[PDB]
């Protein structure tokens, strides 16, 4: 006897139609195979949900006073021990992955488009590997404390795009060639969030990284000042490589 409440991580509350005694509100919730319960103060479907699974695994799910935000945690059968949590919110989720002694060893970013970030092998200093889904291509890199960072190179060129840990992007290039017809630098306006190239003192393209988490690559005109058609949705990793060439 319930309303049914949707939820952020493709899940489903039902709130008890009214309240107990003690002003409180039941909950149920469906997990895999699990039904969790539990009771709140409230009667939108917010509170806490525990359940234990038939080898005793321990699962809690707390849903936000607003609805904006569940968690969803996988213990061992004490309930001490985490697993697993996966926080959603905002349109994206976080999918952590914990070691035998508590700390968080593996990352899911799923963010509102789909596309991913992918943290392996965390360690103590904040470090790790990183890998960026994008639709059609993936990009690979490095994680410290500070940022995450992604990495294509090409000849003697390397394009960094920097995250930072609150989803800030900037851009760099480096280019080794000691040839001053062919080294490349780049200049980053955040404004725009657009990388501008340069090879012997004129503008080549410009690379922009959409808040929509797209690449694009526009070409300048012979004269260096002019951009010159439109700019074009990387849809593959080779792409990159060649605006970089």
């Amino acid at each position: 006897n319930s309303v049914s409440v949707d939820l952020p991580g493709s899940m489903k509350v039902l709130v008890s139609k009214s309240s107990n005694a003690d002003g409180k509100y039941d909950l149920i919730a469906t997990v895999d195979a699990l039904e969790l319960s539990g009771t709140s103060d409230k009667n939108n479907g917010s509170g806490v949900l525990e359940g234990v699974k038939a080898d005793a695994s321990k699962v809690k799910l707390t849903i936000s006073d607003d609805l904006g935000q569940t968690t969803l945690e996988v213990f061992k059968s004490d309930g001490s021990t985490l697993v697993s949590k996966k926080v959603t919110s905002n349109g994206s989720s976080t999918e952590e992955k914990f070691n035998e002694k508590g700390e968080v060893s593996e990352k899911i970013i799923t963010r509102a488009d789909g596309t991913r970030l992918e943290y392996t092998g965390i360690k103590s200093d904040g470090s790790g590997k990183a890998k960026e889904v994008l639709k059609g291509y993936v990009l690979e890199g490095t994680l410290t404390a500070e940022k995450t960072t992604l990495v294509v190179k090409e000849g003697t060129v390397t394009l960094s795009k920097n995250i930072s840990k609150s989803g800030e992007v900037s851009v760099e290039l480096n280019d080794t060639d000691s040839s001053a017809a062919t080294k490349k630098t780049a200049a980053w306006n955040s404004g725009t969030s657009t990388l501008t190239i340069t090879v012997n003192s004129k503008k080549t393209k410009d690379l922009v990284f959409t808040s929509s988490n797209t690449i694009t690559v526009q070409q300048y005109d012979s004269n260096g000042t002019s951009l010159e058609g439109s700019a074009v949705e990387i849809t593959k990793l080779d792409e990159i490589k060649n605006a970089l060439k």
